[PDB]
């Protein structure tokens, strides 16, 4: 429901957008550059910018400005609020115990799957590797999950996008073969990824859905490749990851 | 700074954001209110403008923040500089250990991890650090610690009781203050199972070109494997070595 002009606080809208101004390209912002890149004036935006410094978001040598740490308390304090993560924690950790792997929940967040939830439990077995928290989709368990789930509209919007380039010296770069996997993923209803996106990285994922069958999140179990054969992570782990899924359907 | 060139709108803002928890998942604009000191009616701008922008959504009642707002952390992490200029050295520190490397900062009264090396490096039995510690009972937090003056060390145990994490977690502030100082002297610290039971951290500030504390440099080990004796013998040198390549900071 539209909001009033008068409700907005300016202020409010232009700082956002200007903390997410810094990139791996523009680390540092003087006024000028800030100004520009933004569209306010030079005036004004060093009043954003020295709010910024006074807050603890930034630091500046009196002519650059760069974030500080603190800009990661924003969105952590999503991490810790929101209500999919907080509500899939407990089977993350028991499913971490029941592995001895590293165990996420993966989610859409633009064009990559972001882990809002990855296991704590610190019993992992010798030889292991995580994910980390922000994961290209065409070549993880968690992404054709979800590539999978779309229908060939989006998928192709993706494609287009993003062109398949190779990560590792496994990775799929052919379409075609990729969309036979992905078809594969909705026909068996899971998806094994064996160091496409990391050498050493082998990953087993399942969806997880609602109670109209739409994907909320994937669930994954990363393992080494150097410790268990692809047979192996078929018969131990995905059993269990069927178990979690049906214990977390009253969740939904 | 002047305060004329302080754009309330973003402060409170940016300190409404934090408010949403785990423990305060949601909030209403009372909730909102009573939590940051604001009015009902400045906090329900406050929450509809995050709204139009896209950090929020809402039910006309209960506020609750986006995936958004990862973006704004977001930012620190393709951007900060720190990070980058050290990762090269603590992926070297945790191939020649094979143990967890960590570069630590503080942050608020926590110490955050900027640097953790891959969980691949390391074989064996161990235990990882989170991204974000308490300082009274960590390495790197007593590292931080004694590099304040007096004054700043009073006021963060003004605001923290020295709370057990395990059985073995020092409570006793004058204990814990002639370690700090032993900390300052020594150039090191090892902490033994006082934040985790098993986990035995060794660290080393890292300074900065005036001599001030910029970050901690820590190799977290387990101690079923490794005596203090060893960590000490072992590791250390590998870590004032590690502090030496790190001089052009
Ligand atoms: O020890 C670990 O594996 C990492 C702890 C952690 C928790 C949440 C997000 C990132 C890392």
């Amino acid at each position: 429901p539209a909001i009033h002009p008068r409700d907005l606080i300016a202020g409010l809208q232009k700082g956002l957008a200007l903390m997410q101004l810094f990139s791996a390209e523009q680390p540092r912002l003087s006024v000028p550059q800030a100004a520009r890149l933004s569209g306010l004036t030079s005036s004004a935006v060093r009043r954003f910018l020295l709010t910024l410094v006074h807050e603890g978001f930034a630091e500046t040598d009196s002519r650059d400005y760069w974030l500080t740490p603190k800009a990661l308390r924003i969105g952590q304090a999503y991490v810790d609020s929101a209500q999919l993560p907080r509500m899939l924690r407990p089977i993350v950790e028991q499913v971490a115990r029941q592995t001895q792997e590293h165990v996420s929940v993966g989610t859409r967040d633009g064009d990559e799957i972001i882990h809002l939830v990855r296991s704590r439990y610190s019993h992992v077995a010798s030889l292991s590797i995580r994910p980390g928290s922000r994961v290209p989709m065409y070549c993880t368990a968690s992404g054709r999950i979800w590539l999978a789930w779309l229908d060939e509209g989006e998928r192709d919007e993706y494609f287009a996008r993003h062109p398949l380039r190779a990560l590792t010296p496994y990775t799929l770069t052919d379409r075609a073969q990729l969309d036979a996997e992905l078809q594969r993923v909705k026909g068996q209803g899971f998806c094994i990824v064996d160091q496409e996106y990391e050498i050493g990285m082998r990953v087993l994922g399942v969806p997880l859905l609602g109670r109209a069958g739409q994907l909320k999140a994937t669930l994954t179990i990363t393992t080494h490749a150097s410790r268990l054969s692809i047979d192996e992570i078929r018969l131990r782990y995905l059993p269990t990851l069927y178990e979690a899924q049906a214990l977390l359907r009253p969740v939904l």
